[PDB]
């Protein structure tokens, strides 16, 4: 019965209930008039008419790689850039937090709570006669259909921008300390209040947890030697909460910030590794400060490699994920006369938008062998027999799964994926072509312009219908790559600002932080200044083996 | 033996322990080199020689009346100034927040933890040798002494501005929902995470409380009605938690969003005021959305009430407080284009200076009667047995003590001061000279300065010693006021910042949520910007009985 139900409201206009069957449009700021924040403002106009389509830009950042090159070794430039580019996004997120799951109008209830995960765009009035309020069926194509009818991998698609398994694990591994849902709560609730990088996976969330992790002498986290190498430490000596089935032997209970990580040998991987970078900071610490204290060095640890951690994502990760010939560069000095909100909360679409299993490969192989997910799955062992460095070497090549072309699911992911599509329904999640308006995004007219091919698209045509009616998450995997991406358009134009907010808006980036004293000084504060993946193997690993997030 | 214990390092710079007996100075965007941060850059100079001491202006800002007129006149010349006034503050506090109790450098734990206090000054060295870092005694001056030597009220001071009861009591009651300290856990701990003006002492701080202080019905609170009167309901009726002294009966056992509040039956009245304002407003709204719902209308309310709140204190308490002539404006729309952190932390001192006690009288004048602290104190009876209207009028008019003059403490209140800087000490407050010289402002070279008057002064100097070892809560009390102003320079100076900060720093004032809309629109968004402690009482109250916060 909502009269909002039908999303009338434009460019963020917002919609409000005049009465039982009328609704009105708040077109405030937002540069438009009209009784649905259609009609524009003059400067608005000019301001579109000066406003260059994603595709266009992407297009100009992936190309022209000669004058990049230049640009790329000129400061200012770079840097003029990389905050245009940090600038261009900004204004899209809406922070401080607005709506959730339950709340569909801003209320302190929502605002407040920091269970919940906070929504891009509202939900759908439970009073609503369909789904996506008013277009579309008295339901929606049944996911299992979907899934298989155009998400399920057939032939194992390769990513072609050469994303490898570190990518994958990382971002995998990277992205569990903000994505933490809490199931026993619902689908809409984080447990990661934290609702940012905050390393919460190394070293817990609660103090609790983490004091457990913590040896308290140099501020060190404890850790344990096996055969000659460093590894997190055992369940069974810190009793700190970890997810593991029944058979795990307790000397192979592993014990690390985050309790599910033990049952993906690639994901303990990264802890082991991260946890030695940890540890290897306090000692250049104490070096520095033969004066500290177990909890400041153990403090000040957190602060250099959470930022770090920052760096390698951005100038790393998201560089490759980005496939730009512009070297993304990480400098917090450039939103220092940047009116941003330096802070954070986490949205649930940012989750979905996540699920991206297509990386995931048909098996893994660590040097010689191969493994299936039934073999890999919670067997450390493995990690532990071939060692980090092979690990490393190994998960270096092994190409990972396109994403966004489509039909590239593994069977074992199954069950999730699926999941991924029944929950966005629950959190009556919005139109796939709302969520692209949002992010000023042209809709798509047609399910061939979503995917560019035919198949697929006719073969959803049928279960969809309207355009419109078109579910995001999977709109997202089954989109339309950009030329050899591994992304279409609008999973990028969603994770883009979503990430460099809780990427950039994290405490640590803002002004009254960002200097060597935060960090035990100069010495301490290059390190996160002077951070790749790569060296962050290189120190943490053996024999410095070579690795990116790019498949040679 | 901390090298830093010293204080070295100046201009908001930060020292560090570069070794066992030596330390560094960050003179990060300070605008001064030098190993201490002292020598300044030429624009920091050309800052400093165009930067009118505190006083000039606060000068300027009580005088020239007829030309104050006419500004308050002319919209936008008053925005203009008052803006400015608002941005003039604006970069001082550590938003987002640094330090605290335990933490004196800046550390994840500290910007985590959130039932912590935010302190803008770290705290001393536990290693330190004397209670002010070096300059001073193995000790401090006891506290008995300083407390009656100087605080402790002889001859009741009024305050030459007029202060009234209500005013007392509102600041008393208003305060009270950021300033919850849990003892449970320690002097530097707060119990209201919602770190700001969130009217948790109306509706709880748990949606547990809040959800049997909801009637849930036209999202109205729950209430009761006493002889023709609405008043806040029962706690047997409610079972909400709500601190009682043992005799009293259960029909007087009052439940409201505060659990302390039921103890002085001038916070109860206020509260039955905003209890029956909410309500008030849910009228409003229902009649507005006939086609909301109970839980709507609940959170649009308390989304209008805050804000109407946020401005009463903002154009009414605060503008009063200050005395100034220009007629002071609470609108968001002037940091709309302010590098301005939509956020707020709790200060540790900012809750020290906070106790006002002198304001409290030596009776409580209720119409005719007077009664004793021994008398009001638990007595909602007295309450219920003259009415809200009279309670009104008389608080209208019954003066509040003077603050910064000196000795003007009430002996009951005896325990309190005197805890008030027992407290500090624990929590290793820094020198009043510190606090002072952080917040921009020249410190105080000799007691007499502090005081003007050579009594304390002398009397103080007996037992301080040296100036610098001066500790502010006291200093503060003790102040020099400003022309017949209640407060001295340092009080003014430090809540200015701290204040106008968790007041605009209030999501509601962010711009995704300045807009009718999020109040169920223009009518209830009006009502917050037609908002005054006056209509406050009009409305709420019987016949709209006079007030003020200045006593005629
Ligand atoms: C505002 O948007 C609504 C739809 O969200 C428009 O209303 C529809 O207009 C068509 C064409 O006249 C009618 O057939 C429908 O019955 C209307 N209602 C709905 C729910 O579709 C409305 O015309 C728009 N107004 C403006 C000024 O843009
Ligand atoms: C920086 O500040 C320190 C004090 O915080 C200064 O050191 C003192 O200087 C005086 C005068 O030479 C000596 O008598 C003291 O022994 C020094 N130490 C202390 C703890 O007082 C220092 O001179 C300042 N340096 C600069 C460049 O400003
Ligand atoms: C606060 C932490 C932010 C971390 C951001 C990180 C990206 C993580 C991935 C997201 C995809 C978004 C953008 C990547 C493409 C780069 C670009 O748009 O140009 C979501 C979550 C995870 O999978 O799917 O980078
Ligand atoms: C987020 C809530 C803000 C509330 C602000 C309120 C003032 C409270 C008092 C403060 C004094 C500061 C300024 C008052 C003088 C007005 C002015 O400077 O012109 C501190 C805390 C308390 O006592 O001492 O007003
Ligand atoms: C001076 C440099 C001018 C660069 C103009 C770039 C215009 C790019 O144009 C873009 O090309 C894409 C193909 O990859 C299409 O998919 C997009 O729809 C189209 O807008
Ligand atoms: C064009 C307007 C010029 C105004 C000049 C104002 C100078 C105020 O000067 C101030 O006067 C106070 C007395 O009230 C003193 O206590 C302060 O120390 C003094 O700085
Ligand atoms: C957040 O909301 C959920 C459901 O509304 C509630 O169960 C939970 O206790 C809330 N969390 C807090 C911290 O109030
Ligand atoms: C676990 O790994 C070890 C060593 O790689 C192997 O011997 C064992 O068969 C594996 N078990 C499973 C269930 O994968
Ligand atoms: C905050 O810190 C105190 C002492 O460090 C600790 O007891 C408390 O549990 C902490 N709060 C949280 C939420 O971790
Ligand atoms: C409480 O108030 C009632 C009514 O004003 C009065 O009769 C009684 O004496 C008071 N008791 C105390 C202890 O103040």
């Amino acid at each position: 019965a909502n009269p909002c139900c039908s999303n009338p409201c434009q460019n963020r206009g917002e919609c409000m209930s005049t009465g039982f069957d009328q609704y009105k449009c708040d077109c405030t700021r937002t540069g438009f008039y009209g009784e649905n924040c259609t009609t524009p403002e003059f400067l608005t106009r000019i301001k579109l008419l000066l406003k260059p389509t994603p595709n266009t830009v992407h297009y100009i950042l992936t190309h022209f790689k000669g004058v990049w090159n230049i640009v790329n070794n000129i400061p200012f430039l770079r840097s003029l850039i990389m905050k245009y580019v940090l600038t261009s996004r900004s204004y899209l997120i809406d922070s401080p937090p607005t709506y959730n799951v339950h709340y569909g109008y801003k209320s302190w209830e929502a605002f407040s709570n920091l269970s919940y995960y906070t929504r891009a765009l509202p939900p759908v009035a439970d009073d609503c006669p369909t789904p996506m309020g008013v277009k579309g069926n008295k339901e929606l194509p049944d996911s299992k259909e979907v899934l298989e009818k155009v998400l399920l991998r057939r032939e194992f698609i390769p990513d072609p921008q050469g994303s490898n398994m570190m990518f994958a694990f990382f971002a995998q591994h990277f992205t569990h300390q903000f994505f933490k849902t809490d199931h026993k709560r619902g689908p809409g609730f984080t447990r990661g209040l934290g609702h940012g990088v905050d390393l919460n996976h190394i070293y817990g969330e609660t103090l609790d947890r983490q004091h457990k992790l913590r040896l308290f002498k140099d501020g060190k986290l404890k850790y344990q030697v096996i055969g000659g190498e460093v590894y997190p430490p055992t369940v069974k000596d810190t009793q700190v909460e970890m997810i593991y089935p029944p058979h795990i032997p307790e000397n192979l209970q592993f014990a690390v910030g985050q309790e599910v990580f033990g049952l993906v040998p690639g994901l303990m991987m990264y802890a082991t590794i991260w946890l030695r970078e940890h540890n290897r900071v306090c000692d250049i610490l104490k070096q520095e400060h033969p004066e500290w204290g177990d909890e400041q060095l153990f403090q000040t640890s957190r602060l250099i490699l959470i930022g770090e951690t920052i760096k390698i994502v951005i100038e790393d990760y998201v560089q490759h994920l980005s496939g730009y010939h512009f070297k993304l560069k990480f400098d917090p000095e450039l939103l220092f006369n940047q009116q941003f909100q330096y802070q954070n909360r986490i949205a649930s679409e940012f989750n979905t938008l996540y699920h991206w299993h297509p990386l995931l490969p048909d098996t893994f192989n660590i040097e010689d062998q191969e493994y299936s997910f039934k073999q890999f799955l919670y067997n450390n062992s493995i990690l532990l027999e071939h060692g980090l460095t092979q690990f490393v070497e190994s998960f270096t090549r092994q190409i990972a799964g396109r994403v966004a072309g489509g039909r590239n699911v593994p069977i074992a992911v199954q069950a999730v994926a699926k999941a991924s599509i029944d929950q966005s329904r629950e959190m009556k999640y919005q139109s796939l072509n709302e969520y692209r308006k949002r992010f000023s995004l042209k809709p798509y007219t047609s399910f061939e312009e979503l995917t560019g091919e035919k198949e697929m698209a006719a073969e959803l045509k049928a279960l969809y219908s309207d355009i419109d009616v078109m579910e995001l998450y999977p709109a997202l995997l089954v989109e339309k790559p950009r030329p050899d991406a591994i992304f279409g358009e609008t999973m990028v134009e969603l994770g883009a600002p979503f990430s460099l907010k809780g990427l950039m808006g994290n405490p640590i980036c803002s002004p009254q932080y960002w200097k060597p004293s935060t960090f035990g000084g100069e010495v301490g504060f290059k390190i996160i200044n002077t951070a790749s993946i790569q060296s962050l193997i290189c120190n943490n690993v053996k024999g410095c083996p070579f690795t990116s997030f790019n498949v040679q």
